[PDB]
């Protein structure tokens, strides 16, 4: 007997970092980008060596089940770097309960994914987890709620993994340390997110693309982008992408690019891997 | 013309600090404990000198309304120290919109109170604001949600203000810096909150009181209580309180004590002010 669990991932269109301060964020489920965790028997009991979201999901699950001596090991595993912190949490929790064949209502799961994220010190706005449990793009505000969005632009979004494992915590630190000097950054993002909705409302991928490139500049100035991400966006843009920006926690992670044609989309991903992206993925919009 | 806004407050029964890591928290509306803010005309435009939740509520309101030159001043004002960070935010926002006679749906308000709290760097779990907008006690978990609780113990809760202005941010820092050593603290609180629900379910004020005293010890050990708070609880207990603990952000703030008789309640508050509490208040349960 082996326990297995699997979660889908997501990608942030816009609102990264700003969501942390109560500003809206729009994100898209990545239903075909999944993560899997297996749980197996072990000689010695399971221990806690780190504050990473996986170990933390195990712990939070064990605490719940009330098991201190869990003689088990929980490894991971696709599309590697495209699985988020929450995605990993969800998968583990499921794998753990499944191993123990424990009952798991959706409320509980959601409660435990967010708790693991929190004790992993990821400082969740609640957006990652939320989107990984949704099957529709959503509009989100921390500590308040979300609404599902209609998303039909007949466009494609190309996702590229920078290869650099995102230092999300450090990124939140940067924006946090800026204090009041982040307000203009936050403000600018708040606006861009508003227009982003309009554009989406009007099914104007071009308008949208523009807004995204902008979002990237502000994310870059505030200091949470990366050279890998920046050069990938540049490549994106220098190949006719309606727009491009980094998505997620920053300081590593992924890039997203907007396009309205399939030939173009496949071309862009190729071009990107060619430039050094470890993986790519094309999502319909 | 003068703008005015008014919010009610709340008190945390249990889950302080632990709620920050995704653990449940139970809190009670304080409908008769209100805060008021007035907004008036001014010579020079309004500026931002600090990251305190009031100024932050003004800013977030102005940003929303899209007013940069707000030639206005927004002062505060009762039951002083019993008004929370969110309570102050709510009152200001209302006073500001009211001054401008701007439309304000409840969604917007709630969105702006939480945003102000966030830019004021208060690190809201969402509980303060939530309870200040509720008229029923609630069970709460960060980034997930809340449920209203039935609360009928025919008991009284005595609230005492330590006088020391709570250093809530610093307190969150302490628990944050403990890292993994806070897990046992969090765990213990998670449990206590569970029993707290049971007791409430069974209308067992004694059982409940016990749990509260315990909650105070763990809050004290982890290092977020205060001498003023501790000595007040001690006085509470040394006078037959079913239980007592600090409530709120810690490092200052208030104490709550449980009792089931009115004579006892009034007696306790007196005794407490006598010991140095700046204000007291008795809420029905
Ligand atoms: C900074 C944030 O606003 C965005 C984080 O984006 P992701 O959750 O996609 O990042 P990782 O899971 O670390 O790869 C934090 C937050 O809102 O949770
Ligand atoms: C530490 C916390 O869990 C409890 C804060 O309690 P209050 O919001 O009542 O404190 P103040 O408004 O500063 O007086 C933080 C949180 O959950 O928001
Ligand atoms: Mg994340
Ligand atoms: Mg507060």
């Amino acid at each position: 007997k082996v326990g297995v669990g699997q979660a889908h991932s997501k990608i942030i269109l816009i609102g990264e970092h700003a969501v942390v301060y109560g500003y809206p964020a729009i994100s898209l489920p990545l239903l075909e980008v999944e993560v899997t965790c297996k749980v197996v028997p072990a000689e010695s009991p399971w221990r806690l060596y780190e504050e990473d979201t996986l170990s933390m999901a195990v712990y939070a699950s064990l605490e719940y089940l009330n098991i201190t001596e869990a003689c088990i090991r929980c490894e991971i595993d696709e599309k590697r770097g495209m699985g988020s912190s929450a995605a990993i949490s969800i998968a583990a929790i499921r794998a753990v309960f499944d191993y123990y064949q424990a009952d798991l209502p959706h409320d509980v799961l959601e409660i435990l994914v967010n708790r693991a994220e929190m004790i992993a010190h990821m400082n969740p706005s609640g957006l990652d987890a939320k989107t990984c449990l949704s099957d529709q793009p959503i509009r989100f505000i921390k500590n308040v709620g979300f609404t599902e969005l209609e998303m039909d632009l007949s466009a494609y979004l190309v996702i590229a993994d920078t290869g650099v494992y995102g230092h999300t915590r450090e990124a939140i630190q940067v924006v946090q340390n800026k204090g009041k000097d982040a307000l203009p950054f936050l403000h600018a993002l708040g606006e861009l997110t508003q227009q982003a909705e309009i554009a989406i409302s009007q099914k104007d991928a071009e308008g949208l693309g523009q807004i995204l490139s902008q979002a990237h500049l502000h994310l870059k100035e505030i200091g949470v982008s990366s050279l890998e991400a920046d050069s990938l966006v540049e490549t994106a843009l220098s190949h006719g992408a309606l727009g491009a920006k980094m998505s997620g926690g920053g300081l590593g992670g992924c890039i997203i690019a907007l396009v309205t044609n399939l030939t173009h989309a496949q071309e862009l991903a190729e071009r990107l891997e060619e430039k050094g992206a470890v993986q790519t993925w094309i999502e319909s919009l």
